[PDB]
DNA sequence: TATATATATATATATATATATATATATATATATATATATATATATATATATATATATATATATATATATATATATATATATATATAT
């Protein structure tokens, strides 16, 4: 376990670590083809659920920072869709996260299902 | 010891020719400048008067696009760390 006094001080020692011209660079240069293909390889997915929402969204209308709201949604489905995959689980924490959305973020239910409808296909609670 | 010839100089006497300068007298031509008088042309600037075009900036008014940052609101992805929980 560790305290704040402790959490703070590794951290700065490490920081520190990391600002010097050839740590940052040592690793930094050393992961790039890796992150590169991490990047390549996820980025692409979310790319095509906010374009696919997006169109959603000018279908309902939605503008301005709305839109990001149920943007912000449809990406957390799809991230969980990674992490998971498709099925029950996912149909737990669909739930949910309408749940979060709606009541937290007074999104509106209705649109909300609209982008898993997107996403996933159809609206969740049965899997199909 | 003298004389002669051939070259390298210096002088005594004047003259001539050829080059390198300086002056006395004016004029002419050709170049390098400076001025007196105006005008013209061509370039290098500065100003008086406005306008136009092209570039280098600053602002007044809003909007748009492209990059460099900071924040307001959440979410996502990718990297750099710290922790909460176990493996």
């Amino acid at each position: 376990s560790r305290s704040y006094s402790q959490r703070y001080a590794k951290w700065q020692a490490k920081f520190n670590a990391f600002s010097n011209p050839t740590v940052a660079s040592t690793i930094l240069s050393n992961v790039s083809p890796v992150a590169q293909q991490n990047f390549q390889t996820n980025v692409p997915k979310f790319t095509s659920v906010n374009e696919n929402v997006s169109a959603v969204l000018t279908q309902y209308g939605i503008t301005g920072p709305n839109r990001a709201i149920y943007q912000g949604f449809g990406l957390k489905v799809a991230r969980a869709l990674n992490r998971i995959g498709s099925g029950p689980a996912l149909v737990n924490m669909i739930n949910g996260l309408k749940g979060y959305y709606i009541s937290a973020f007074n999104a509106n239910p209705q649109v909300l299902d609209a982008v898993v409808n997107i996403i996933t296909g159809s609206p969740t609670g049965y899997v199909s």
